[PDB]
């Protein structure tokens, strides 16, 4: 919008950027009725006319100018007995278009979500394409490798002006100071024009037709203090007068949205398995190695030299991804728990086309709920109309905060919620000694009704199974058959044990609370849910541990399942727990491999899921097409 | 939602909170077909029935229970040739309702905006009702005065239970740890149950019918790191088993929204005028004193003993308000500029039913754009459909950030935007030496087309006026007539002055940029806008100052206007500037008093608006009925 004031006293000189609304004030500075307008061929004057202020005269120009003032507008004032007084207006048209990929195909100043929304995407440049380095590429102010540009967003400036236009005009590129610390912009022919302490740069542009490519990288993920929008603006400045400041003539912008960190549920096909089972054990690895190969996955393992005897590969990290039309890459969220595996995500996982992020305090003030066995996601789900096409992050909390209760650190919770595309759901996991959601739930694929089953651990299902076994005359059958060093226990004594039943009654209560919570927040019905027979016992501070290997804490590699070997009562040549789990999951097309983890993982309060991790394929559905 | 599991083996015992969905799992633990249900009179079993899992059995209860298990449900399993096995379920119904004023009249766990939305309002307790104090009432953890409770939000807990119910159940009140630092909650019979380091409290409730009143105060305004929602939850805990942890049976919540700080435009009726013109001047006060009395306003003045010779009462503070169904009060936003007036808002303005807030760094790192002459609001306005019924905060910035450019501090900008009900608009004010939007705009009431006029300073209007004057033969007339000590200047030399014209041409450019910006962001047309004749000159660093008293920098007390006396060219016994301004505003019903501010304010780079401040009446329209 621009209102150009015209006068008979003086010719006015003005610039018209193509695609802008130009109007004329004819009345204000007229002499003394009536007026007529006549313009050169390249000027459409939409609108023999009375000189009253309320009449809108609008000038639009068809093409850019070859020279200054090469279009003209002549306003003739006349009336009763007065010969015409003409006022002159010399116009210079230019094209100034700041362009980005706002339709999100690989190629308004507001960013909108959804399949009909507009707005370019920007990735946080949190990987490390630089040959022999330790820092994320976005930590410095240089493009060090040509392949690094693939991670960045292209923005072009298209100018069509007279050859001499920038003698008296100049173009400046800027970002608000409130956002300069979150973006960096390079000019290509690479060198920095904008960034953390350069919020504006004067561009050197020649007259005529020119195109100027910029590459943009983001420096921060969306968070509590950053909704995730970055605006870059080009201003056109009139510097015609050596005795006056610059005068802005035109501004235009692009709004980028920074891509959120996104998790992958168990129903996304696996690509790489992680285990760091180089330590005292060896046959554990054999079995996961087999499943990886069965599942067609790369296999990376972390040796004891690196582990520091930390076997819990599930817990230090979570592999998600970031996604833009031009580029998708895996990104590792590094938990603050910082045990033996501390270095593993930064040294081994971060790298070429593998991003990195972390949150929370790095030197204390952490609980067990910050380890990422307590961090999962559901499969795609619609909940009473609202679609969650990338599912919903699930993490474990207490039911209310007390002196003795634990939570995942607020900084981690705030980061997950700020990603706003897997709208997190808080579940109750603090009744567990360890305290992770993966101790009572898993998800598995299925070929029908929604494409998955929620598995929950179920003391009810194990009592039912053992009771049926006793009814059929197998009361003498032994839990922990096949184990060299353990108090073996008969089904009959397990059932008569009134304290065990009390404990598993309370655990059942905790699990059922989550059941219903998941039914509500994921829109599940009973037919989405399979109960896995599972016993627990309360121990220190009345917190729950697994009575036998926690089968629900399994590795899900498509149809290939890595379930901890319950060393269950052997009936008709076969553990009846294995049997029961096989009768539950085999009809969905799942292959159950039971893995001996007993003296390696189980005796230390976790199982196969706890000792592994999986990088999975990112959703084909593009996060920006969601309406959170 | 609750799924109660029933068994023939054992009677189950369960609690049903009225208004909840209770279902029965009949199938899982049945013996072996068919089943029938029979319940005591107070239990409606909506649903001779086949024993397949997919059949929903739902129990609802009509009233609270007089004793434990006083309602019963009997599920009979039968079939081919088997005499009935009955399973027992003893129910105890209770009422547990956490109530607040969610319809917003003075009396879902999601807060929604608008006339059909739900959610109680909570005020930040930022005033000082305490007799002889210096702190805001919410700085400590006590209610010190009964009148302080008027500022707080009532929340009641209504329980109807058996006399013996809390022998084996307990109720806990809690707030998330992420929000405990922003709220405080008192229990009334006052003492703290929740707050900054007490996120949960066990309530002492007797059986039978009980009602427990709580009072709630907020401790922080919405900001970058606080959307403004506070959730309080009541949990019901089963503590029946001395050898097991508490088990949550039911949670319920209320979501409060903290009330935003809201500004009042010039079109809101004035109530109190501020001047701190106790210093070298005296006749300035006489004139503002007169207008206040004309306008029916309280008048408070800050003496030189307090001023520290700071006359700029506009600049240290902005008086807005906060509003809830139960309570509305004025609140002062104290600018970080911290000159002589520093103490005035904390000592004189904060008090009984007068809130306080401040932002930004208190000891440096401030610019002139942080003084609140650069902080205004427009009148109510609709913009291409979108209604802004409390108008839009307007504040001054540069057009782009450079080494030499100024801005209002980001913390101030972030606070204003987080109030989200007067969606701020950034204007261009940095071309001014001082740099405040009140140097080029004001708003005044009007009885037609929208209810106001935007006034802009206008060099074009003054040149037009002076030229018409010269045409009629008054070229010799003297700007600055009546002034003892100043270079007097003839209209003719003012007009022939080519540098003055250049300067005012550039100023006109800066003002016109804002014109159009305001047209776009406020939905204004030309007929909403009056130009006030006004000349400027560029000085140090090419920054604009007023050539004569800046008439637009006026005090607006309804129809009574306090305009700085331009000491303009006297024609036909009257300054022609005064005359022109009077011809512009008198037809709207405005009374123009021209005030001598010349050697007191004007010579120090401000005028009547700069030397005063106004507390105005809050909008009758309630902010929560908006849809930002
Ligand atoms: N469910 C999981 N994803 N992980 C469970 C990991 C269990 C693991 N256990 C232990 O680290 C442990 C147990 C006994 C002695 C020494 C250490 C913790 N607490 O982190
Ligand atoms: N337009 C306003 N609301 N306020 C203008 C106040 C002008 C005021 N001027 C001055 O403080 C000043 C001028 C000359 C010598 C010493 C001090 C500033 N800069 O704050
Ligand atoms: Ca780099
Ligand atoms: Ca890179
Ligand atoms: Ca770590
Ligand atoms: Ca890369
Ligand atoms: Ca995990
Ligand atoms: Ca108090
Ligand atoms: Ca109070
Ligand atoms: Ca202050
Ligand atoms: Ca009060
Ligand atoms: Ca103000």
């Amino acid at each position: 919008g621009t209102l150009i004031r015209v006068t008979p006293e003086q010719p006015t000189h003005a610039v018209c950027v193509l695609g802008t609304l130009t109007q004329l004030d004819i009345c204000s500075s007229a002499p003394e009725t009536s007026f007529s307008i006549n313009a050169s061929p390249g000027v459409v004057v939409d609108i023999t006319w009375p000189l009253d202020p309320g009449v809108e005269v609008t000038l639009t120009m068809k093409a850019a100018s070859g020279s200054t003032g090469d279009q003209k507008v002549q306003i003739s004032y006349y009336g009763p007995k007065t010969p015409p007084v003409k006022a002159l207006l010399y116009l210079t048209a230019v094209e100034i278009s700041l362009c980005a990929d706002i339709t999100r195909t690989g190629k308004q100043r507001t960013w909108t979500w959804g399949p009909c929304g507009q707005g370019a995407i920007l990735l946080v440049n949190c990987d490390r394409d630089n040959l022999e380095s330790s820092a994320m590429d976005c930590e410095d102010d240089e493009v060090l490798d040509s392949e690094d540009l693939q991670d960045m967003s292209l923005m072009t400036l298209s100018t069509k002006t007279p050859k001499d236009f920038f003698t008296n005009h100049t173009l400046v590129l800027h970002v608000a100071r409130s956002e300069m610390d979150k973006v960096r912009v390079f000019q290509a022919t690479c060198s920095v024009v904008l960034g953390p302490k350069w919020p504006s740069h004067y561009l050197m542009v020649p007259g005529g037709k020119h195109n100027m490519d910029f590459y943009v990288e983001a420096l921060a993920f969306p968070d509590t203090d950053f909704p995730g929008l970055i605006t870059l603006t080009i201003s056109l400045l009139d510097t015609s007068n050596l005795e006056l400041p610059e005068a802005v003539v035109f501004q235009d912008s692009v709004v980028f949205r920074v891509a959120p960190w996104i998790m992958t549920p168990n129903t996304q096909p696996p690509q790489e398995v992680y285990a760091c089972s180089i330590f005292e054990n060896e046959d554990f690895l054999k079995s996961v190695t087999t499943l990886a190969m069965k599942a067609k996955c790369k296999l990376t393992i972390c040796p004891e030299e690196e582990n520091m005897d930390d076997q819990w590969m599930q817990d230090e990290m979570e592999i998600g991804y970031i996604q833009a039309p031009h580029k998708t890459l895996p990104v590792v969220f590094d938990s603050p728990r910082n045990r033996g595996l501390k270095e593993f995500p930064i040294k081994r996982v971060m790298g070429p086309d593998f991003g990195y992020v972390t949150r929370g305090p790095q030197t204390g003030g952490i609980s067990g709920l910050d380890s990422f066995g307590n961090l999962e996601v559901s499969p795609p789900v619609t909940v009473r109309g609202k679609e969650y096409p990338l599912g919903r992050i699930l993490f474990g909390d207490s039911c209310y905060p007390s002196n003795d209760s634990r939570q995942m650190h607020q900084a981690l919770q705030d980061f997950l919620s700020a990603q706003q595309v897997q709208a997190p759901v808080k579940l109750y996991s603090d009744w567990l000694s360890v305290g992770h959601v993966d101790e009572f739930l898993s998800f598995v694929p299925a070929p029908d009704r929604k494409g998955f089953r929620l598995l929950l651990a179920s003391p009810r299902s194990c009592y039912k199974l053992f009771q049926e076994q006793q009814n059929e005359g197998h009361g003498e059958a032994l839990l922990f058959e096949g184990i060299k060093k353990k108090k073996q226990q008969k089904i009959k004594n397990i059932l008569s044990n009134k304290t065990l039943r009390e404990h598993n009654s309370f655990v059942e209560r905790c699990i059922d609370w989550n059941r219903e919570l998941l039914k509500r927040e994921l829109g599940l019905a009973e037919s989405d849910i399979i109960d896995i027979p599972q016993l627990f016992k309360l121990k220190e501070f009345s917190k729950a541990e697994a009575f036998f290997p926690n089968m629900v804490n399994m590795l899900v590699l498509g149809k290939h399942l890595g379930i901890p070997k319950p060393f269950g009562p052997v009936i008709n040549g076969r553990c009846c727990l294995e049997e029961k789990v096989c009768s539950l999951l085999e009809p969905l097309g799942l292959q159950c491999t039971f893995i001996n983890d007993f003296f390696t993982y189980h005796i230390r309060h976790g199982e196969v899921h706890a000792g592994t991790n999986v990088r999975r394929k990112p959703f084909s559905f593009k996060w920006w097409n969601m309406v959170p």
